[PDB]
């Protein structure tokens, strides 16, 4: 639906100046032409519509980093390139990541908006376990590597979630693409560590 | 001064109660029976209160997390007591931390909550160097060991901030101490990555 998508361009761009707060309906309808009614009928509320631009933020940041089965073969082993896109989006500081780190931050979320955040933190961390158990050796029984993936992929997820961290109170001095690295090095090593602990 | 502890104190209550747009300086006074005047003249505006309010509220987190020279003996090393207050803290999920990373991912700041949420994330990676250092062989030169320990350092200030969003975001399947167990883990494992070069 285009009008769906004038809606939140107007209010990514509202909000982006004059902050959430400032931005009223009226004036999301004096920048996309769609009155009111018309975007209430659509997303329900002002945090509807929050929640909404949240979600499109979410599919364009995870559209760019390709599933396992989107790159190739192993080249130049293959959880290196999703690394490597991963590294590129985070390099260039994407403001829809503070978004999502403060609406789950937040006491009292709108139900619209605890919905989007839920199902953001789900994909990502499904997405980092697609990339992570083909870390394992192939002779692993599948209980056991359920735990040892599932544990791998909280750790990535964690220090990925701190890299934001970083590149957001120390952006002069943060090398993203070195942390990133330390990660994949990080999880090389604990792989023997966990397979092992009984 | 006692005005101000009384102050913070009625603050700390009412945000977490009404929040903190829902709140008024009317309100704080109602609280602690100190008038507006007398409130801004201490913090010089609600935010102002907001700001000196969490900057207790790190001091106390990081007064229960012994330095170096604190955790006595042995030698152990030391950085196991330390982390062991750090995974007793986070294991209880303090609401301080909830407030530094959203005052921290906002735009627009006040200048008095800027400055607090500054001085606390570098003596949070302050205190982390502090720890790690410690962690090196003796006979390392003292230029490579500043890059080692750094490297080091932003790595676990880096899991730890994973940690509380793991532990918020899925509290019933979040195991804190098992993460900082895989940090020292992992610590360890890079140790001689970065020596080498
Ligand atoms: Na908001
Ligand atoms: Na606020
Ligand atoms: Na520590």
């Amino acid at each position: 639906e285009r009008s769906r998508e004038s809606i939140l361009d107007a209010t990514e761009r509202l909000m982006a100046t004059k902050g959430y707060a400032a931005t009223s309906i009226s004036d999301i309808r004096d920048a996309c032409g769609l009155a009111p009614s018309s975007i209430y009928w659509h997303f329900g509320s002002k945090e509807g519509v929050l929640a909404a631009m949240m979600e499109r933020g979410a599919q364009r940041f995870f559209a760019a980093i390709p599933t396992w089965d989107e790159a190739h073969g192993p080249v130049e082993q293959r959880s290196e390139r999703q690394l490597t896109e991963l590294v590129s989006l985070q390099s260039q500081h994407p403001d829809f990541l503070r978004l999502f780190y403060l609406l789950s931050m937040e006491r009292s979320q709108d139900p619209a908006v605890a919905a989007v955040v839920r199902r953001v933190r789900n994909t990502a961390i499904a997405r980092f376990r697609d990339s992570i158990t083909h870390l394992l050796p192939s002779d692993i029984p599948p209980g056991k590597a359920d735990l040892v993936v599932a544990e791998l992929t909280a750790f990535a997820v964690a220090l990925s979630d701190g890299v934001y961290f970083a590149g957001h109170l120390e952006p002069d001095t943060t090398d993203v693409e070195r942390m990133y690295r330390r990660l994949r090095q990080a999880l090389e090593a604990l792989i023997p560590v966990l397979l092992e602990e009984t």
